């Protein structure tokens, strides 16, 4: 009895694990096709999940960072949404947080997102007119040539500059899609995926 | 690439189905423990699963209604919990009104169960001194002998009356939790449990 809830509880946690990565190749998928409800229900999903974690692995940490990783991102424009206990973290300030803690290589698309992201963090706040909060995330990242040419668009509150144009949020979008297929093709092998998928394919 | 994307969708659904299985026996077994926080985590886990299904069998609806049944009985003495579009209605009536939904055998468990809610849906409004709301569920509720002689009590407002402690709200969960042991035996051999089962059994 007392061994039997032990082995009871080892399965529950075997099938977490394999909840948590269907859920994190459903949200990537979702992420990149633009279905802004799917990504949303699964987001709602992929956090009960978590919040139920009875063990975690390096790999399942990495898995955990990418969901948040997304989240983030998706909610870039939300300058109302706190994902940081210091409520003064914007989305896209705790989504570079994530991307500099996930075990991952830092390859040439690993450095592209990044400065991506940093541009972006500024010009989000400065598109909402919020000129002085613009000054105080640039001062949290910058904690260059890149960085003065920023601090020069924030004094002169230049909204629309070409600058942002060139590094845009749809160019951090489509270069966060080149990851984010990259892990789609990674987690499509994930047991509950291929499980799924053979089932489907046999009623082909 | 449209063929492709209606695969992955029927795919998403059959796994879908499968965590609903699994989140429903693995709340039917914290319910029968008595583990009211993994109840609560599990709880939040299968209503965002559920949020996201894609079709609904037969066999789908009455594991959604098995998960509501728990989720009303384990908030019974809760009054302030609204679980119907109508405010009036209490936790232990919306687990009645769920109870005479399901597809299942109507036998003498059954019946045993319908009633101890019904007693125990005035019980836990007369226990909080909630003598006139005792009335109006009594009066939504019955819609004898039985009948009578909890008007009586309601009238008298004999709270602590020697009748509710024959058809107690232990006895109502003692009997709920002998349904529980069956629903958890027939539900213990669904593909997730079985295959973290093996997995883990693997390993010993
Ligand atoms: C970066 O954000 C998060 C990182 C980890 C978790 N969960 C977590 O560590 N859970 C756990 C459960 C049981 N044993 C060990 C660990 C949640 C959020
Ligand atoms: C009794 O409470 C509930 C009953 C059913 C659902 N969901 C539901 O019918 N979903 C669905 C999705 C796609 N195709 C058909 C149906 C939710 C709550
Ligand atoms: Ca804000
Ligand atoms: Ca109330």
């Amino acid at each position: 009895e007392e061994e039997d809830a032990g082995l009871v509880a080892e399965a529950e946690a075997v099938a977490a694990g394999w909840m948590l990565d269907f859920l994190c190749l459903s949200l990537c998928r979702a992420f990149r096709d633009g279905r802004s409800e799917d990504f949303r229900r699964t987001r709602n999903s992929a956090e009960a999940i978590i919040h139920g974690l009875s063990s975690l692995t390096a790999c399942q940490l990495r898995t955990i960072y990418i969901c948040q990783f997304l989240t983030r991102i998706a909610a870039g424009k939300t300058l109302d949404a706190q994902f940081e206990n210091d409520e003064r973290i914007t989305p896209l300030e705790s989504a570079l947080m994530i991307w500099g803690s996930i075990e991952k290589e830092h390859d040439k698309l690993h450095e592209e997102i990044q400065n991506l992201i940093k541009i972006q963090a500024i010009a989000v706040c400065m598109e909402n007119g919020n000129f002085k909060e613009a000054e105080e995330v640039f001062e949290r990242i910058f904690g260059m040539p890149f960085k003065s040419k920023l601090l020069m668009i924030i004094s002169q509150k230049d909204t629309f500059h070409s600058f942002f144009q060139h590094f845009s949020y749809n160019h951090m979008m489509e270069k966060i899609k080149s990851y984010v297929n990259y892990v789609l093709s990674e987690k499509s092998s994930t047991f509950l995926m291929k499980a799924a998928a053979k089932v489907v394919e046999s009623k082909r």
